[PDB]
């Protein structure tokens, strides 16, 4: 249940992916009433944010590092399963999943 890891992913890959200029979209969940989509809560069946992981990492809601991983996976294929390719939103979830994925592989073990 590493906490060296799920410690990283707080303090630095979720600092740095939160302090992009791509972020703000994805600092929330996904206001399908405000954006008026009323399909997006039946085509994505887990929703998924930064908002949201944040507030696990500090209320200590993960079993470990990979299922908190997944949680951010999560939140960019839900982004890319709901949009058609080309979208702006989908570059700029592409954007934040290069960092994030460069961020995870100077993970400690
Ligand atoms: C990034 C972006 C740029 C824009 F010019 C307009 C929107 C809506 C936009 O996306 C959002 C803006 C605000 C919000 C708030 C903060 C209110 O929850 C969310 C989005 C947004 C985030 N994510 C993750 C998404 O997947 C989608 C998807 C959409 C969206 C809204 N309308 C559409 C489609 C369906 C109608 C034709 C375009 N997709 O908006 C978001």
């Amino acid at each position: 249940r590493q906490t060296n890891q799920l410690q990283y992913l707080l303090r630095v890959v979720l600092k740095t992916l939160w302090k992009h200029q791509f972020a703000w979209p994805f600092q929330q969940p996904v206001d399908a009433v405000k954006l008026n989509l009323p399909d997006y809560y039946k085509i994505i069946k887990t929703p998924m944010d930064m908002g949201t992981i944040k507030k696990r990492l500090e209320n200590n809601y993960y079993w470990n590092a990979q299922e908190c991983i997944q949680d951010f996976n999560t939140m960019f294929t839900n982004c890319y399963i709901y949009n058609k390719p080309g979208d702006d939103i989908v570059l700029m979830a592409e954007a934040l999943e290069k960092l994030f994925l460069q961020k995870i592989n100077e993970l400690p073990t």
